């Protein structure tokens, strides 16, 4: 085998780049370690900004989304006492966000692909990247116990956080910026009516609480917990009381509980890599950067990454401007940091930090009461929450 | 002696409350430890928001100010690389700030007072506050080695940070919030033309640098320095090179240097007290709270404090609503924290913090590049820099 752009990872990022390119007439090849249902089982994401939406539209993958995802013109911040709302739609000067699961997106790209007959090597083991700065790089992998070769012009490093991509870059060439938070998020999935027609982010003494959704009958809920917690310990019951123990009084009494489909804990990490390239290797999505799930920016960053990588592969491909690919990481990085800054900010103000003296606690509160109180303040949550312009 | 409101401290705060009340026909008495030139020698303050201005106007102390202070419609942030400006005047929806030294203000209230013949006991030693929660509190002090008594209805605790006021409040009754920064500000006063018709705040690798003014021919300059620095070590020369080493290239070459009048180091502290009252004692200005000199909020907070205390003393005095004085600290505290939050924010982003990893450094930068780049972002620096509305 030989192809044009061999992609590693059959996740959101990978499957997006993969589709987009197929349409542009640039042959691509997806290499994935696990099987398609395994990948299909991951819950993750739920909010996509307009950009990821239009992109979806652009790979012709928006039939379902346009039909089942929900449009949201607001959000809520419930901080010790009250509950303020943010008119994203008005303060963003017209924008919004969509609630449509990572899973759904994944199932949707996966359908498109199979249908177009684009290649996808599932369960491809021992993937390896070769001759990275040459005129012809390659990928070696195993099918059963058969080690094959895929010749390509470029490689799309889309294998996520624990992917092999980034690793393939000479450590000395890469500079790392990472922050690790002393807490996690315990996420319970319930086949029950969600507490609100909008999202409610709750900063409460006992920690953060999040009320989110999947449908009129599908809710997603979260509670911040020490890294030391084990879900084995969090039974439906415990969770339900802890949630209610964390929400606004009039919310909790409106709350419909039930057995959980899935329960998992995700640890909050802040991570960035610069540069995001190496030779003929371009890493995108999880493999280049991570964001605490708080500003729901994670899957939104991949889209921004892929939208970029794609449009540059096009020029080199149909317009022969191979040269622009060098600016890949200069472009992506502008977006990333402002996205990293917003989620950091988010996180710091809605979370229960252990070992914070009274000033800092007073300052946490002032942030909330400053920002949800002033229109200019408001406008900042809004231009970011909905997503900064693409460039 | 007996009087109505006995004030401790013959500083800005004290002298303001003092004047204001004299005009309202509420007899007052000022008690000060040092002499009037000693007090007159303190350089401190240089920027007053509109509120402090109008207040000045209201005590009939604005002849000179209206004539010599300067009106500023902008500020500058020079962060590693470039130099962005903030149109406070446009983004505040019409507001400004005035550059008119603490010293000048002090000399101006001092003139008014003497003239109205209001009492002022200078060099009053061993001041002591008595029967604080009673129907008639008192102050005892010494004139030479003569210990006298001043009977009053209320006491205005205006003796600054190291004042006796706050101390007179039963420790157990007060709750303290204080942050102390690992650096100071070395301030040099020069009888030379200032580098700009506006202020320039400079975030540079080597630390913060500030370019300020007093006149067309009087400049004020600062450089952030470790708490361990001793001015004895900072000669004019050293300072001049360190400043230039910290500013924008095109600034430094425009810079006119010269011998310094005064040179001093001020350590940055963040401090708040709640509540600001005790019996018939009301502490205001420095004695209730401190702010790092960065958002130039310090003397602006006293004005906000005094404007409050005054207007409540009036009601009890001419309108007999003795009752409202209880809300003194509920009023002041709303303002204070938002003022404390702004200067904290200010400080954190323009200063060189030792032991900051690369993420946090990347995040510092993102703040600057986020906030001086977005209009909503801009609007936040602006509504605060010029001063939040009084209530
Ligand atoms: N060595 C490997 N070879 C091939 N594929 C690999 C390898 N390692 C990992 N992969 C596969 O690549 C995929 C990576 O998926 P994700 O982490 O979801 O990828 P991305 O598209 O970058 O991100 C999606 C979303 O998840 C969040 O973590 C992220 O912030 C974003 O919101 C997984 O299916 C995984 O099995
Ligand atoms: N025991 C005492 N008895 C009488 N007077 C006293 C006593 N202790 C202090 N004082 C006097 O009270 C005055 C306090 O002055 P400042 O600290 O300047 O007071 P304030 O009016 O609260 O603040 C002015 C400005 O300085 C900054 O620190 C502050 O943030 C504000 O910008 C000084 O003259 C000092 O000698």
């Amino acid at each position: 085998m030989k192809t044009q752009v061999a992609i590693i990872g059959a996740g959101p990022s990978g499957l997006l780049l993969g589709q987009l390119l197929h349409k542009a007439g640039i042959d691509n090849v997806i290499l994935e370690r696990q099987t398609p249902d395994y990948v299909l089982g991951r819950i993750r994401a739920g909010v996509l900004e307009q950009g990821m939406v239009d992109l979806l539209r652009e790979a012709g993958v928006d039939r379902r989304m346009a039909r089942d995802g929900l449009v949201h013109e607001g959000v809520e911040i419930a901080f010790a006492g009250q509950r303020r709302r943010i008119d994203l739609k008005r303060l963003s000067g017209g924008k919004t966000v969509t609630v449509y699961g990572q899973t759904e997106v994944t199932r949707d790209l996966m359908e498109a692909r199979e249908a177009c007959g684009a290649t996808t090597v599932y369960q491809a083991a021992e993937v390896r990247l070769h001759d990275l700065q040459g005129e012809r790089p390659y990928v070696t992998f195993e099918r059963d116990g058969e080690r094959l070769r895929l010749d390509c012009d470029y490689i799309a490093g889309c294998d996520g956080f624990h992917g092999i991509s980034r690793q393939s870059i000479p450590a000395e060439r890469l500079k790392v910026f990472e922050r690790v938070y002393p807490f996690g998020w315990l996420g319970l999935l319930a086949d029950t009516p969600p507490v609100s027609h909008e999202l409610i982010y709750a900063n409460h003494p006992r920690g953060f609480a999040l009320c989110s959704q999947r449908s009129a009958t599908r809710s997603r809920y979260y509670v911040q917990v020490p890294l030391t917690e084990k879900v084995e310990d969090w039974s439906d019951e415990r969770f339900w009381t802890e949630l209610k123990a964390r929400l606004p009084a009039e919310v909790a009494e409106k709350l419909v509980t039930g057995p959980s489909l899935e329960k998992s804990i995700a640890p909050l990490r802040s991570f960035v890599v610069e540069p995001m390239q190496h030779g003929r290797l371009f890493l995108a999505g999880d493999a280049a950067h991570i964001v605490p799930p708080t500003g729901a920016k994670g899957l939104n960053l991949a889209a921004s990454d892929v939208s970029t990588l794609y449009r540059l592969l096009l020029k080199a491909y149909r317009e022969g401007r191979g040269e622009l690919l060098e600016r890949y990481s200069a472009i992506c990085l502008r977006r990333i940091w402002k996205a990293e800054r917003f989620s950091w900010w988010m996180t710091s103000v809605l979370h229960r930090f252990p070992d914070t003296d009274a000033f800092s606690q007073r300052i946490q509160q002032t942030e909330l009461e400053y920002y949800l109180g002033s229109e200019a303040g408001l406008a900042t949550i809004a231009e970011n929450y909905v997503g900064l312009p693409y460039e």
